[PDB]
């Protein structure tokens, strides 16, 4: 079925994250980590991608973001630009959304697209389907409400799912998003 076990790719993690043990949980370190500089690692926000690569077909997995004042979550090309810095937009290879500053949820669109949340998620579910083009992100505290789905995306090659806790702040930030077992 489309449900898969996500881990988290260590190589891709900017050296601002700390990963768990079993992959499985990522957070804001208060220091950056001395770790190599290989060409998959995010190098300029608090990024990391998950190690599955999806090709084709339909998956979906969910992400446990409670009390948190700040995350990114989606889908990105593995093709994706590591170094430097970008915008985090669908017309880059990544779809996203986030929250920022407790209350501003938007959608990585361009220009980026405000989202209006009832119920604030403590939960998200993210759906890609690659044959139809679509990556759609659901409210599991809502009873599974639409928070955004992207369509007619151009999907070619291998995608990833992708991740951030949050940006570097002073340390507000701390708890970790974790992948919700299935
Ligand atoms: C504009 C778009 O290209 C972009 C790129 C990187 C990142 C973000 C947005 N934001 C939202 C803006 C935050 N900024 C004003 C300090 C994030 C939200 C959650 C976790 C990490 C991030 S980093």
């Amino acid at each position: 079925g489309p449900m898969v076990h996500i881990t988290l790719d260590p190589d891709t993690a900017n050296p601002w994250l700390i990963l768990s043990e079993d992959r499985r949980q990522v957070r804001l370190g208060d220091t950056q980590q001395s770790i190599p500089g290989n060409e998959e690692r995010f190098d300029s926000y608090p990024m990391v991608l998950g190690a599955q690569h999806f090709h084709s077909g339909k998956h979906y997995w969910e992400v446990d973001v409670t009390g948190k004042e700040a995350w990114a979550l989606g889908v990105c090309r593995d093709s994706v630009r590591r170094k430097g810095h970008f915008l985090l937009s669908s017309k880059s290879g990544f779809w996203t959304i986030w929250l920022w500053n407790k209350q501003k949820y938007e959608a990585g669109t361009y220009p980026q697209t405000p989202l209006h949340l009832q119920v604030p998620p403590c939960q998200v579910g993210i759906f890609l389907d690659y044959e139809a083009g679509m990556v759609s992100f659901y409210n599991i505290t809502d009873h599974g409400s639409l928070i955004y789905s992207f369509s007619e995306c151009a999907f070619t090659g291998p995608l990833r799912p992708f991740f951030s806790p949050g940006f570097n702040d002073g340390g507000k930030n701390t708890a970790p998003l974790t992948l919700c077992p299935l």
